RNA sequence: AGUAAU
């Protein structure tokens, strides 16, 4: 919909193939879950560029999988396919300041006020998620728990929605 | 210097 690609499937031939690290965390509260975010907050967009631009800018950093721009805000969400690519994107994509774009965190899943924006994560309690949540988190092309169940503690990368 | 679509 605001995907570059809409149908396409997380497999080992698409070039955009990733795992879904799943992992357990004995540290978070009964019935809670962690969430880490791919959605990453682009700020100080100039006028001329579009979604492709975007996109095309971080290539070299990360591989886009969606871009919601709002040109008229002066900002754009930009989710990319993986975790790793997201935290690369933050600390080595535009470090000498040539481009206009600053890069922040940014949320794609769950509550707003359940984000640590700082560190770019949610700590979820999973009476906040709703079932469709519940169903992405399972059954999700990029990120998401791959099939496994969702119970307390568990971690997982951003999943993918509607 | 802007955190949204749902």
């Amino acid at each position: 919909n605001h995907h570059l690609y809409p149908d396409e499937l997380n497999v080992s031939n698409n070039p955009h193939y990733r795992p879904k690290p799943v992992s357990y965390d004995s540290t978070l509260p009964p019935d809670h879950i962690k969430v880490y975010s791919r959605t990453l907050f682009i700020g100080g967009v100039p006028l001329n560029m579009k979604e492709w631009d975007l996109a095309n800018v971080l290539k070299p950093f990360a591989e886009v999988q969606s871009v919601i721009l709002n040109n008229s805000r002066k900002h754009a969400f930009v989710k990319v396919y993986s975790r790793h690519e997201a935290e690369n994107v933050l600390q080595n994509f535009n470090k000498d300041g040539a481009l206009p774009l600053r890069t922040r965190w940014g949320v794609g899943f769950g509550p707003r006020d359940c984000c640590d924006y700082q560190h770019g994560y949610s700590i979820i309690p999973m009476h906040r998620l709703t079932d469709a949540d519940k169903k992405w988190s399972v059954s999700a092309q990029w990120g998401g728990t791959s099939g496994q169940p969702l119970v307390t503690g568990i971690v997982f990368e951003e999943p993918d929605i509607i």
